[PDB]
């Protein structure tokens, strides 16, 4: 069964049960899903209007323009060097580039800039939970992250558009996160995202006003694997049209990341290095094993 | 932390229960190893080795240059993630053999390739059966799961990985894991480039006179219910020497039926049963993304 | 400017005209359009329609296939030695294949037998107006061609897919038409067709509802030559997938070929053979120079 | 200090310092000398000499001819309409008027017409260079240029005689070009080009076998004023005769000029348009402002 997270019983003595299954959550999963979680239904739905009404105005001819550039009309055999996706990339932190995105709405804009304000401190409370759970001192995630000019923050906004043969094409391939932590607002009716788990491709599934949390690489560093980030992948359908609003809370780009002395006995088998060494390596190689990336940090 | 070398000629005799412990070994914590005293006559592979670098000077290197200017690859300017600096054929044995059709062999390569490729897939089955008795199976068990219905799949793929001017750019050969059963390696004895992935750091292979190196695929991953994975490897460029390399995939046929030996399996697998050649598709196209999907992927 | 001959002039005021017209164009042009030629309209746009159709279906993946198989995915650098060119040949004469093309539909092969048939009387039709142009007896070339088992016929389906780099690959390469005549259905948007002409490449112009004629090399052998094969390539474009229907009417495999002796005064620099040996030796260097092939059958 | 840029450098391991110089170039001058280009010093050195004689027998004719026809004779006050200038035009692409110049020499039309074909392949390779430091794809410059018929691209032979009184008339007014990309063959010794710069006319300093490029006003377009044409003239002097042999490379009549989508954000200040509805307009508009012809496009 999927983790599903309460957050308001954090706020009573039922924490303690609430800290033990993101634990372990974090542990065996590397994926868990919240409700309660203080951002306003009413925000997640116009989000999620909004998104999809800039889909058809905005995305949905770029992603034909881009069938069209690359052959795809038509899917005879199997696909494994593309997605079948629709994204564009939205900037928060540390400086926002939402006011420049040329072709979202006004009201689209201040929505969207609400939505990642609360997602940044959710981010940073969930963080602050992941150190309680893991031994550290309040806010040592947040500061590892800080770097000199404060963490990157953006939000990747997709659609996985309907495909006519599902079997041919990913709408995202396998692949772990880079970052630090992940927040998503998914469709809820349209599924398609999966984490693999114990030989096994599990479905995240949708459900309503509820956010996806997941780790990220530089997490696996920090906790010497106490949590590891885990492959997920975004499979296609013939029928639907799956949205997804992701948030990245990734450590700023001078950021030093190591694991955590505490959490280290025996040496270490995880890399110590710049956040932004790990980035530039990973933009090229993203869909290949994570393990010779840290490797490579060496 | 050093890498195993095993010597095959102490299984003849008292030392046999070591030697067998060293190879068990390996195979749960390097899935390679480095085997000398084995059959192969020396001077076949000194003839190997020089036939293949000859044949490479002579009608492999015009064509490498060729796909260099072809692909702009002659001056590298950023990282190529998608390309491997490398320049290879295919030799295939089992269950049909094409060694009379690869027109650019001389006569004598082409019959020192079908003697070394004969005492090499006899030599896999020796290991395997070395296998099978540290794992606790019957002997011939997994070259009775390999057989399928028309026998192995055994063939050879020979490659040079020419001198690169930009190493730290581009792979000779990108990492993967190997898809099939065993792999047995003839490489350069002087130049390296051969890496396995342990504990977080790439290990180089050793280059070392007249050895073999061995490792186990992914087939004997699922086979063995985990107890031997599949290790990552990949060949690095320099920016001098080219590195020979002339190795043997021993692998089921097309259509066996692969799955966790029963003994081996005292709780649910999270390993597949499937058909060889349902896996070999697959891999073709995902080669170079992670491992563990494609298991995922014969449920 | 570009012969084109209007075979309803034959009918016959101008048919003078025409004929010299024809005489002209076959002496020193070595092609020519023929318009109003008795070919239905409907149904060319039925061939045109379904040979396009086709195309997308079956071969276009194919195509694909064969560049990544061949490297020209990458054109770096000039490719002399293979044409940019998606193909399939149907024979007609003496014995047809149209049967064994697996992805073809019922109708397109039905379509395909009226076509031919249609185009092999033209064939003859034109074949005969030579005759008279060159002072043969009336149906002379035919029954050259004859051999034991009648002419040789058959069609060649090729689509010239748009190329990224037309300056380093060709549709086809320069080569002359080893056979007799031969009619060609070219796209009528699309040009690519080009013959060589005093020293310069001309463009075969897309003409709608035309069939393009053109004489191989058998006729420039029996004619002493006087009409001569001319060489003709195919370019690729960036933009534009041209479409083309080859039909060849050719002597038979044991047809006897020699300058018709009206023809000749002075002894003849051509050689007499039979057809089968100059096609055998043909299909090894067609785009190598035409003048060796003629000195190679004596 | 002027821009001069060593194109030999592009070949090995300085080449992103040649580019960044040429990037630099093209947002803050508008105007860079190339030396180590392709051409041949024994070409420039034939080209100018027999220009300079061609003036002498051929041109200083027409030019006091001009003189007297216009009263230049003598200049007792300023002349603001007229430029003491001497010129032919020499066309090229899509169709030479080389051999039709009944004043020309056979060797100098034969170096003429050698010249021209150099330079094109230079205007080509400098339009792929702007294209990488636009970020834009390879090519896209000259398949925007292309239109129908191919670019535009002609040669005018310029020469500035001596002016007695320079302080009255200029050799050619100030403007901007209106074409693609401007490849200029000047004078060595004597100056008189001169580009707006920071509020100051700067002296484009005569340089043995150099090459001066410069952008016209569709390269501001398509790059939504990145690369901005910048206002140039010729001054004239007592003594010396300047000469000028400036190439342009135009897009073809029917091309379709607008901002590359990837260089806008914002929607462009810049109209779209068809360059020949362009230079209908700018030829009897040249020496007024610039700014009105982009906004008569829209
Ligand atoms: O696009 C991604 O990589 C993604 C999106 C949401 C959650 C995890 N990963
Ligand atoms: O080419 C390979 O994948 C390979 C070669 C030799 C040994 C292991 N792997
Ligand atoms: O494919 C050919 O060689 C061809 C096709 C049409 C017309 C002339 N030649
Ligand atoms: O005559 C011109 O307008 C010109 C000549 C050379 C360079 C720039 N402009
Ligand atoms: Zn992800
Ligand atoms: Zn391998
Ligand atoms: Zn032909
Ligand atoms: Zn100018």
């Amino acid at each position: 069964k999927f983790p599903v997270v309460d957050l308001s019983k954090l706020n009573g003595e039922e924490r303690d049960q609430t800290m033990a299954l993101i634990n372990e959550a974090c542990e065996n999963w590397g994926f868990f899903e919240i409700v309660n979680h203080g951002l306003p239904h009413d925000l997640m739905d116009k989000i999620e209007k909004m998104t999809k009404d800039h889909y058809k105005t905005c995305q949905e001819q770029k992603f034909n323009d881009m069938l069209k550039s690359k052959g795809l009309d038509n899917l005879e055999t199997e696909v494994e060097d593309v997605d079948w996706e629709s994204t564009f990339y939205v900037r928060h932190l540390p400086q926002s580039n939402l006011n420049d995105i040329s072709d979202v709405s006004d009201e689209y804009r201040t929505a969207m800039k609400d939505f990642g304000k609360r997602l940044e401190n959710l981010a940073e409370d969930l963080l602050d939970l992941l150190c309680e759970n893991l031994g550290l001192e309040k806010g040592y995630l947040k500061k590892v992250f800080h770097g000199t000019k404060g963490p990157t923050f953006g939000t990747k906004v997709s659609n996985y558009p309907p495909c006519p043969k599902p079997e041919m094409i990913k709408g995202l391939r396998a692949h772990t996160d880079a970052g630090g932590i992940i927040l998503l607002f998914q469709d809820d009716k349209v599924s398609g995202l999966q984490l693999l788990k114990d030989g096994d491709w599990i479905d995240v599934p949708p459900l309503n006003h509820s956010i996806v949390i997941n780790l990220g690489d530089q997490l696996e560093v920090i906790t010497n694997g106490k949590y590891k980030s885990v492959l997920h992948r975004v499979v296609t359908q013939q029928e639907g049209n799956r949205m997804s609003v992701a948030s990245f809370y990734n450590p700023g780009s001078d950021a030093e990341i190591s694991p955590a002395t505490s959490l280290v006995e025996k040496d270490s088998e995880y890399p110590s290095f710049v956040f932004d060494d790990y980035m530039k390596l990973y933009a090229g190689v993203k869909f290949q094993p994570k393990e010779p990336r840290f490797a490579a940090m060496k």
